[PDB]
């Protein structure tokens, strides 16, 4: 944890990037799975707590009140606007489509999977 500020937030297909107040770079392979390697400055970063920190301030961002707007931007890498869900299919404001990824049950963390051609 900390009470610093995230002065800047970007998104790829690949992870989140963060800027702190303090001058740190966060690089956080969101969400947070067993399969996440997240970095601070160009080190690795282990304190799960501080991922789930940022991981809640970007989850607030990314999905406004909506989480799955946020790992829905995680999977798709970019920032959506809105998203509509039919018999398991989300589709965002772009026509990008999402599953449920196959580890969301077993890692109880919401997760999705881009499905182009479902």
């Amino acid at each position: 944890a900390g009470s610093m500020k995230l002065l800047n937030i970007k998104i790829n297909e690949f992870a989140v990037t963060a800027n702190t107040e303090a001058g740190d770079e966060l690089y956080l392979q969101l969400p947070h799975t067993p399969d996440s390697q997240h970095s601070i400055n160009h080190e690795p970063l282990d304190d799960d707590d501080f991922v789930k920190e940022v991981q809640e301030i970007c989850d607030e961002y990314f999905g406004k009140g909506d989480r799955t707007m946020a790992r829905l931007s995680y999977a798709g890498g970019q920032a959506y606007d809105s998203y509509t869900e039919e018999d398991g299919v989300y589709t965002t404001n772009t026509g990008d489509q999402f599953v449920e990824h196959s580890y969301a049950d077993y890692y109880n963390v919401e997760v999705y999977c881009k499905a182009d051609l479902v």
